[PDB]
C-alpha cells in the first residue's frame, strides 16, 4: 500500500532534510536565518532577539541573493545580481546597510561587478577586488584606497585565484588574509601571462546568431603553470594621496629553484604569519614563519623556523599540506602528519625546534583538529569502532596525552555516527551535526562539562512522511582482498530478501583519497533505483581510498587508472558470488574520476559487467590540469612518467568495448574536465566499429546542474539502467 | 536468390557500379584511364593507344592524387601531398612533366600548398593561385609573373571563392577564367574584411593536448557579407619588369546602390565577357556584356546590351541566375528562362535587342543547355511521358524551331530513363550516360546522324552478380493532392506483397528545387533497409521541389519550414491508406534540410509518426548562411520577414517530441550547419523535459563521411530504426 522512493521524489526534492546553519559571531552568541529572520541566539540558556527583520529590504529593489554582518555588528552587506563563474568564484553587486542609523548607505558604493568582499575580522573595515585588484574601505562611507593596479584581466589576479588554484590549491576564489586585528591585509598575486587557453564554445540563448569562444587560462599536466608571489600591507597606514606600500614576501630558495605553489596562509598572531610552500612536485614542501619588525615595517621570515614536510611512499597531504593550528601565543602548533606506519595523527611542533611530537596514534586517522584551549585540543577522527567511514568529535588533555575522550561516541549511537562540529569562539560551546546513519542531528553543547544543552534540529518533520514510503536500507561492511580489509555499502531494496537475485550496480568514484562507504544518510539516484527499481547500489573503496592510512591511499602513486581499477572489478566479483546478486545483470557508473573508472572498468574485458554509464570523464591524463594530475602522476615526460600516462587512457582500450553497452555523457561547457576528454573517446570508439550510446548538454558544466539539465540527465540513465536491466 | 543487400554490401562497395569517366581533349579523340594507364581514344573509330603508361612514376616518389593535361599534349600536371578543405577547395603540391622530353621539371617549379592550378584552354600557359595571390607561367619551366598583391588569409581572396561563395554561388573554389584564346585571365576578388567568424573547437588526434579552434569567415543570415570585384588582366603583354596592370570592371550601377554578388562569368568570344550580377534580395539580376577596346586597353560594358532578369513570385533562376550559351560569333546567346506560364525553356537573345525569343514551350522543362552548333542546339528535358523525374537528351533544329527530336528517348525504353550527356570540341560527337531505372548504360554517339558507335560500358559485371541478390524494386508514381499531381517513390522489398503490412521509412530532403522522386538506379542505405530489412522507403516531392515549374517551386517563397513540412506530412497518410502500410510503423529521417523538415515533422504533434532521424539538421534559419537563405527568406529584419523567421524554428516545437522518438546526430566539424544547430534543438528539448536519442561525431564535418564515422553513423542508425520497428 505505502508508496516507494519515485524518481520524481528526487528531482522534485519531495522530502527534504533541514539543515541548522549557524554562525558563531562571539564566544556564547550566534547568528541563524529562520524564515529569512535573522536571530541572534544565546548559547547558554537558548533566548534569542530578532536582529534582522524579514521584512527589511522589502522594498530594496533586487533580490537579495545573500548577507553578511560586519563582526561587531554596527553594518551588513547585502549581496544582488549574483552571476557563478567557476565552482567557487563569482561577480556580484554590494550595498551596505547601517544599522544603527537605518540607512543604506549611498555614496562610495562598491562597485557593481565586484569578485571578492570580506569584512575584516573585527570591526567593520572592507577589502574587495573588482577588475582584479584589491581595494579597502576603512568606513563603509568613505572611499576606498587602491592597494594594487596591475589587475588585468585573464593575466593577472590580486587577491584571488586563477582558475587552477581555485579549484586544485585553496577551493576558494579569495586570495586575501587580514590578520586576527585587521591591521595587516595579506594577499597573493597569481600571474597566469604564458598558460596555455582553453577554448571552447558557448551558445547561450536561442537569440545569439553566432556562438562565443570561451577562453580560460587553464594549465594541463605538464603545461607552463602560473607564477605567484605574496605580499602584505598595513591597512592602518593608508594615505588619501600616496599609493600604498605592500611589502613581499618571498618564498624560501628552496622554493625557488623551479615552479612551485603557495598552499597555506594563516596568521599565527597580530605580527606573526605563516606561509606553505609546496613544489611542483608534490612531495616536498615547506613551512615559512614571519615576523613583523615594527622597526623596519618589514617581514622576516627565519630559516631556523622553517619547517619541511617530505613524502617517500607519494605526495604532501591528503590533497595539500594540512592546515597549522597556533597555540595562543603563537610560539606552537598543532598539525596533521602521516607517522611512520602512514597514519595521520596529531603533531605538536615547537617553532624553534626541529622534530615534532606526536599526541595521538593508531591504525586509524585523524580527520581534522577542530579546536584548540589551552586545556583540550578537539578533533574528528574515524578510530571508534574501528570504522574508517565514520566520524566522531573528540578532546585530548595537553597536560596528558593519554587522557582522550571521545564526545559523540556514545550520544545517540544506533543513529548517529557521522559527525562534524562547529566551536564558537575560544571553544566555549559547540554545534554537533551527526548525517547519519539515522536522519541528521543538529545539537548545542557546553565545553565546560560537555554537557547536552539543547536539540536545534531532529528532523522530526521528514521522519513523519518517510514513515509513509517503502524506504532501501543501506549495508556498511568489508569484504578481504589479499589479506586486507576493504570496505563497501550497499544501498538494498525494501523488504530484501538474501533468497532472491537481484541486479546490482556498482556506483564507482574512487580517486584518490575518495570514500565512497561511510555511514552517512542520503536521499538520491540511489535510493530510487533501490526503493522502486528493486535494484542494489553498492560502492566499494578499494587501492587509493582515503581514510585508511598511506599504505592503502599512496598505492596508487604515478599509477592511475590500475590497482583502483582492478579492485572495482574484484569487489564486483566477490558481488557476485553472494547469492543475492543476479551476475548476468551488474552494471557500473560514476561521475567524472567516477566515469573514468567506469570507462576503464568497461574496457578492460573482464567480462564482470553488462553495461556502464560514464558522465564528464577523464580519458587521458594529458587533458587535466596540472596541479591535481601531476600531485599523484608526475610529469608526463619521458624522465618523469609518461609511459604510466600513455598507458593510462580510454582510448587505448576502445576494442573491448564492443562487449557491453556504453553510455557517454558530457556537458559542452565544461570548464573543468573539458569536453574534449570525452570527444576522443568517442572517436577512438567509432575508429574501432564500436556502437555505444552518447548524450551532450548544450552549455552546461561538470556539473549538468540546472534544474532542467539535471532532471533530464538522470531521466536519460534511469531508462538506460532500466534498459539494460530488463526491467519493465 | 537466398541472399540479401546487406548493410555490410553498402558499407563496403561489395557491389560496384562501373563507370566510364572520359575527358574530349578535341573534336574526336577523349582521354580514358584503364588500370593506371592512361589511354586516348579516336571516336569515329573507335581505335585507341596508350598515350601515358602506368610505369612511368613509379620513381616520383609522392603518391599521386590526380593529373591534368596540358591542351596540347605536350606537358601533364601531377597533384600530390591532397589536403581538402571545404566542399571544393583544397590545397596540394604540384609537378609538371615534359611528355616529349619525357623528364620533370625542375626549376620554377609551382610553390607547396597552392590552392588552385589550371591550365589555358588551348597552348600550355599555367594560372595558379598560392597564399590567396594570382601567377602565371607562360611556359612550365619559366619564373611565374605575380599578377596580384593584396591576398590574405581569410579577408583578401584573388582567384579563389570565399566560404559562402564556394558553397553557395560557384559551387567552386576556382574564381579565374581563361578567355577562349588564353590571351586575357578574368578574375574575381573577395573580401571578408568585416564578415563574421563562425568558431568551433576541432580536437585532432589524441596527441593534441590543447584543442584547436577553427575560424572561418561565414556570412549568417543578415549578416555582412564578403564584397566582390572583378578584374581582367592580358596575358600576352606580360614584363618581367614591370608590374601586371589588371583591368578592373565593375558592376551596374543598379548593382552598386547596395550589396550584390557576381554569380555568373562566361566568355563569349576573345574579345567579349559575359557578366551576371545578383541583388542581395535576389529576385532581380542584371548580365553585362563587355568588349574589349583594342586601342585602349581597357573594357566597356555598354548598356544597350545590358539585359535584366526579375522574379515577382520568387527568386531568378533555380538557385542562381541561368548560364548564358553564345553563339560562335558572340552576337547571340541561349539561356534557360521561366515562362509566362512558370516553366524553365530556352530563350534566344539578341546582343543588342529587348526580349528573348522562347524556342521550347510546354508543361515540363529543361534541366541545361548541353551544347550549340550552327544547326542545333542540344538540351536535357523531362519532356519524356511527363515524367518529371526522368531525363533525356533533345536537339532542336536552330532553322525551324517545330523541329525537336528526341535522340536518347527510344534508345533502350525500359532499362534508360534518365541521360545526361557529355559533347566533344565542336559537338562532333556524345557520350551518353544512362543512370536508370535499370543498371548504368555509357555509349558514344556522332552527331552527323546521331548514329550510336559503340557501347562503352554496360555494368553486365555488376548485372550477374545481382541476379544472385534478392534486390527491392522501384515505384515511381503520383500522388493528386488538390488539382495538382505530387510524385514519390517507394524502394520495395523483394517479393513484395500488397495483402502485407510493412514498415515505412520516409526518406526526405523537400528543400527549395529538390527532387527525390525519380528514376535514378542507386546502391545505398535504403536499398539494405527493403531488401534485408523488409522496410518500405519512400520519398515524395511536394510545394517547394523542383522541374515541375514555379507555381510548385515558388510555392515556398519566404515562409520555408511550411508546406514542404506539411506536405511530407500528408503524404504519409496518403501512404497509410493503401493498404500495404503499417501505419503504427512509420518512420522519417533525413540529412540537412531533411534533417531540419524531419524534425519539423516531428514536432508537428500530427501523430502520424513512430520515430525519426535528424542528422545535422537545420534548426533555425538565422543560424545558416545568408546567400541560401536569404535567397528564400529575405532577411530577417522586422520591416522584411523576421516574423517568419522566428516562426519556422525547430526549438519552437520542443513540446511536442514527448510523443516520438528522436535521433538527433551532428558533427563537431561541421563547417556547414554548424553543430550550433542541434547543440539548441537540444537545449530546448531538455529545458522542456523530453527525452531523446543523440550522438556527436567528432571532428567529421557535414557529410560524416571518413569512412570509420560513415561505418559508424549507419550502422547508428540501422540499430535505431530496427528497434523502433521492433524488427528482431
Ligand atoms: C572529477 N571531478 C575531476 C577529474 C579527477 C578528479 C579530478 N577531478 C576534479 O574535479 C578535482 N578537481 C577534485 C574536485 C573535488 C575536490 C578535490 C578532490 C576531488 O576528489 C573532489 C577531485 C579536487
Ligand atoms: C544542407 N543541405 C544545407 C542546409 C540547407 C539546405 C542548405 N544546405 C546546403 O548545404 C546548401 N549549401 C546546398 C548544397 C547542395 C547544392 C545547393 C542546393 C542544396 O539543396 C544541395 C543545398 C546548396
Ligand atoms: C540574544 C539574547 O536575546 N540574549 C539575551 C540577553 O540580551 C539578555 O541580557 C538576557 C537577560 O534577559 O537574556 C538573554
Ligand atoms: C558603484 C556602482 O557601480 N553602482 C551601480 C549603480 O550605479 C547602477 O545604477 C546599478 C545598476 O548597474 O548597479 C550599481
Ligand atoms: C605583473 C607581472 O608580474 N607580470 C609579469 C610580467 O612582467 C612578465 O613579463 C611575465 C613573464 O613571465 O610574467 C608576468
Ligand atoms: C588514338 C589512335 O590510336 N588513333 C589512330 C591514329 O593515330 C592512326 O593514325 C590511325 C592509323 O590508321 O589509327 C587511329
Ligand atoms: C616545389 C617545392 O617547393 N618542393 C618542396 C620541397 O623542396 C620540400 O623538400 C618538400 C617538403 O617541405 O615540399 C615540397
Ligand atoms: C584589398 C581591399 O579591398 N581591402 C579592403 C580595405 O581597403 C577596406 O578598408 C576594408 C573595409 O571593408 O575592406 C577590405
Ligand atoms: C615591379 C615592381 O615595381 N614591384 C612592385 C613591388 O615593389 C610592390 O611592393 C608591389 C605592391 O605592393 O607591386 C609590385
Ligand atoms: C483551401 C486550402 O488551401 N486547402 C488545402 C490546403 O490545406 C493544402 O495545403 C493544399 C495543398 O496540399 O490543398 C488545399
Amino acid at each position: 500500500s505505502r508508496k516507494t522512493y519515485t524518481l520524481t521524489d528526487y528531482l522534485k526534492n519531495t522530502y527534504r532534510l533541514k539543515l541548522y546553519s549557524l554562525r558563531w559571531i562571539s564566544d556564547h552568541e550566534y547568528l541563524y536565518k529562520q524564515e529569512n529572520n535573522i536571530l541572534v541566539f544565546n548559547a547558554e540558556y537558548g533566548n534569542s532577539s530578532v536582529f534582522l527583520e524579514n521584512s527589511t529590504f522589502d522594498e530594496f529593489g533586487h533580490s537579495i541573493n545573500d548577507y553578511s554582518i560586519s563582526p561587531d555588528g554596527q553594518f551588513i552587506l547585502l549581496e544582488y545580481n549574483y552571476v557563478k563563474q567557476w565552482r567557487h568564484s563569482y561577480t556580484a553587486s554590494y550595498d551596505i546597510y547601517d544599522l544603527n542609523k537605518r540607512q543604506l548607505i549611498t555614496e562610495e558604493r562598491i562597485p557593481n561587478n565586484t569578485q571578492w568582499v570580506t569584512w575584516s575580522p573585527v570591526g567593520h573595515k572592507l577589502a574587495y577586488v573588482w577588475n582584479n585588484d584589491i581595494y579597502v574601505k576603512i568606513e563603509p562611507n568613505l572611499p576606498s584606497y587602491r592597494i594594487t593596479w596591475t589587475g588585468k584581466e585573464d593575466i593577472i589576479y590580486n587577491g584571488i585565484t586563477d582558475w587552477v588554484y581555485e579549484e586544485e590549491v585553496f577551493s576558494a576564489y579569495s586570495a586575501l588574509w587580514w590578520s586576527p586585528n585587521g591591521t595587516f591585509l595579506a594577499y597573493a598575486q597569481f600571474n597566469d601571462t604564458e598558460v596555455p587557453l582553453i577554448e571552447y564554445s558557448f551558445y547561450s540563448d536561442e537569440s545569439l546568431q553566432y556562438p562565443k569562444t570561451v577562453r580560460v587560462p587553464y594549465p594541463k599536466a605538464g603545461a607552463v603553470n602560473p607564477t605567484v608571489k605574496f605580499f602584505v600591507v598595513n591597512t592602518d597606514s593608508l594615505s588619501s594621496v600616496t599609493n600604498a606600500t605592500s611589502i613581499q614576501i618571498t618564498a624560501p630558495a628552496s622554493m625557488l629553484i623551479g615552479d612551485h605553489y603557495l598552499c597555506d596562509v594563516t596568521w599565527a598572531t597580530q605580527e606573526r604569519i605563516s606561509l606553505q610552500w609546496l613544489r611542483r612536485i608534490q612531495n616536498y614542501s615547506v613551512m615559512d614563519i614571519c615576523d613583523y619588525d615594527e622597526s623596519s615595517g618589514r617581514w622576516n621570515c627565519l630559516v631556523a623556523r622553517q619547517h619541511i614536510e617530505m613524502s617517500t611512499t607519494g605526495w604532501v597531504g591528503r590533497f595539500r599540506p594540512s592546515e597549522p593550528h597556533f597555540t595562543l601565543d603563537g610560539n606552537s602548533f598543532y598539525k596533521i602528519i602521516s607517522n611512520e606506519e602512514g597514519y595521520r595523527h596529531i603533531c605538536y611542533f615547537q617553532i624553534d625546534k626541529k622534530d615534532c611530537t606526536f599526541i595521538t596514534k593508531g591504525t586509524w586517522e585523524v580527520i581534522g583538529i577542530e579546536a584548540l584551549t589551552s586545556d583540550y585540543l578537539y578533533y574528528i577522527s574515524n578510530e571508534y569502532k574501528g570504522m574508517p567511514g565514520g566520524r566522531n568529535l573528540y578532546k585530548i588533555q595537553l597536560s596528558d596525552y593519554t587522557k582522550v575522550t571521545c564526545l559523540s561516541c556514545e550520544l545517540n549511537p544506533e543513529r548517529c555516527q557521522y559527525y562534524s562540529v562547529s566551536f564558537s569562539k575560544e571553544a566555549k560551546y559547540y554545534q554537533l551535526r551527526c548525517s547519519g546513519p539515522g536522519l541528521p542531528l543538529y545539537t548545542l553543547h557546553s565545553s565546560v562539562n560537555d554537557k547536552g544543552l539543547r536539540v536545534l534540529e531532529d528532523n522530526s518533520a521528514l521522519d513523519k512522511m518517510l514513515q509513509n514510503v517503502q524506504m532501501p536500507s543501506k549495508k556498511l561492511d568489508f569484504i578481504i582482498l589479499n589479506e586486507t580489509k576493504f570496505w563497501y555499502q550497499m544501498i538494498l531494496p525494501p523488504h530484501f530478501d538474501k533468497s532472491k537475485k537481484y541486479p546490482l550496480l556498482l556506483d564507482v568514484y574512487a580517486g584518490p583519497c575518495s570514500q565512497k562507504a561511510d555511514t552517512v544518510f542520503r536521499l538520491n539516484w540511489a535510493t530510487y533505483l533501490a526503493s522502486t527499481e528493486n535494484i542494489i547500489v553498492a560502492s566499494f573503496d578499494g587501492r587509493g581510498s582515503g581514510y585508511q592510512g598511506d599504505k592503502i591511499m599512496h598505492a596508487i602513486n604515478r599509477r592511475l587508472g590500475t590497482f583502483e581499477v582492478e579492485d572495482q572489478i574484484e569487489a564486483a566479483r566477490q558481488f557476485s558470488k553472494m547469492g543475492f546478486v543476479d551476475n548476468k545483470r551488474i552494471a557500473i557508473w560514476g561521475w567524472s574520476y567516477g566515469g573514468y573508472v567506469t570507462s576503464m572498468v568497461l574496457g578492460s574485458g573482464s567480462g564482470v559487467f553488462k553495461c556502464g554509464i560514464a558522465v564528464a570523464p577523464v580519458s587521458r591524463w594529458e587533458y587535466y590540469d596540472s596541479v591535481y594530475t601531476e600531485r599523484y602522476m608526475g610529469l608526463p615526460t619521458p624522465e618523469d612518467n609518461l609511459d604510466h600516462y600513455r598507458n593510462s587512457t580510454v582510448m587505448s582500450r576502445a576494442e573491448n568495448f564492443k562487449q557491453v553497452e556504453y553510455l557517454l555523457i558530457h556537458g559542452t561547457a565544461d570548464d573543468n574536465v573539458h569536453f574534449q576528454q570525452s570527444a576522443q573517446i568517442s572517436k577512438a570508439l567509432v575508429d574501432v566499429g564500436v556502437d555505444f550510446q552518447a548524450m551532450w548538454y548544450t552549455d552546461e558544466d561538470h556539473g549538468i546542474a540546472s534544474s532542467t539539465a539535471h532532471q533530464h540527465i538522470y531521466t536519460h540513465m534511469s531508462h538506460f539502467i532500466k534498459q539494460c536491466f530488463s526491467l519493465p
